[PDB]
């Protein structure tokens, strides 16, 4: 369940694809600009889950935490995605911290 | 139309015991040693639908495999960037997670 | 691990509500006339996720549309044609379902 | 909700899954075999409902009926995929007839 | 065998009847091409069971069969027993089947 | 995740030969009314089974069966399935069977 | 599965039974029994897994370790448990070293 | 009979993934230098069941945390201290797992 399609070369899927990794993921943290992007092999993996946002106290410091958890029949597993510090104030919404 | 949040509220006792020991563990690794006290205060969740593309990346003669997840149109479109790690190019592209 | 069936049971009104209108409309076409008294007896469930492809194929000088699903290997994996019509090589492939008789 | 992906020529993959398909298809409804099979164009949609296997007495006639229902967020279409006479002592089972 | 002998035989709960009848009922009309009138539960017994189920690729004569052999652990009575069989390629996939020969 | 997926397909090990090669010989003489001459146990997958197996004496229709359902417990995907069946009398005992 | 009861005092059965194999353990840890031992609170865990003994060689040196695999179910946790010096001629058998 | 170990025989290529980098990280740890070699050079496997008893133990003015494993009696019924630390009275009992 969940598993990865045979690894191929990009297609058209490097349009959609290329930019986000060349961009600030990379471009942010890793240094900056970088120069060459090719990709040269991708597999897909279908994910049904949900993704449980969760404020977090520990040891006096508050982090926000996103939680992943897949449906049983799309491999069961729960993994942190990210987290980022906040303030005990702060809302708790969707977030993605690198 | 999906992938909407539900309004945060406290935790209940499910809550707490499926996901406290993924979170304790967690933050262990990031900062290097246990926890003493970890408590979830708040909870809010979103269900998504999509696509995980794992890729093999090389760039400027360093390779990573990295972990970009493409939400469906109905669950918000949001593409982004999940997990990186460094890997040689003989590397089999395989489902990995890599913190810090 | 999915995609199998629950077990048979006399349809819920809610079930009645959502699926006669649909079932009703379709004996009318295939039998060329609306039927008189429809009685669904019996119900069997099936959650399926895969994806549905819809081809553009040529045959010996014809063209169909083909509607063909796949089940994820989790949901049975099985892989079925649905459907099928006849188009020419320029018509755009879309979302379609066509019953013959 | 729903929609179809950007029309493409198929990938060696796809030729290699959904020939022998379509190819079998095509000689059970012309009731000869294709010299020819191609796949010239593909666009994908994902997919998640139910399936509604329905026993259905209509005027002293009795069908099994296939009924696809997609989610909401898969674009709500309900629709019948198949029929084919049965008894009403029949069992219920999964069936596609042609 | 000091777990995994069988409870006395009762007339079973409503739990029981709930649970187990739809599934019986099922069965028993793919057993046999149609569908019974009526279906009663009217006693049952219960084994803890504790082992593995081993998918076996077996080639004899020439011939492939994949079987699905049932072992207990020796605590829990140690029975071996085949449940099933098909036949197979060798190069088909060794994976989970339950074959009931439906008619 | 929940437990009772199957193991990476392995040739077998010498344990596995001792015990299972006799068992399939068996069942195999008995399926086809003769022995055969070659047994060869080429690969192997595991699942793991905790549940209990629930023996009914079911009446259908001036019918009686006997029947073997097996029901995992939750956290090994909680699913229940008959096994096997057997034609018996009204009268018979319910004791443990296997009927092929 | 496999996850923490709330705490609890113990009760007198688990007084009765943990009592002695915990003082037992003080005793061969300090060097000297101890006079006064109380289980205030306990914590259950449902662990349901399999224990791999292992002969290892390592830089000339023989260990055998004792490592623990959780089912999936029961959390995935490996970790080692134990572990002795031992020759390379010693049985691999079931052992527990404090 | 019950809890038997499996005949030794030389680790898989799978056995030799999931339990070297636990084993190396352990020894680096337990020696305070990370080995060079690690080698597995022979597995024997024991399927358990029971139960861990995590305990707040009050010892001559002193505080533990003691984990207590107990198979279930089907699984060879032996009850033993598989760690302990030095905690406050005051902290909570958690799951834990101390190598020192």
């Amino acid at each position: 369940c969940g598993g990865l399609t045979t690894s191929v070369r990009p297609s058209n899927e490097d349009k959609q694809l290329l930019t986000p990794v060349v961009k600030d993921y990379i471009a942010q943290q890793l240094g900056r600009e970088p120069s060459e992007v090719k990709i040269t092999e991708v597999s897909r993996q279908i994910v049904n889950g949900t993704n449980h946002f969760l404020k977090v106290e520990h040891d006096g410091n508050c982090w926000h935490v996103r939680v992943h958890e897949a449906l049983p029949c799309y491999g069961g597993k729960v993994e942190v995605h990210s987290h980022k510090v906040a303030s005990v104030g702060d809302p708790l919404t969707y977030f993605l911290e690198h």
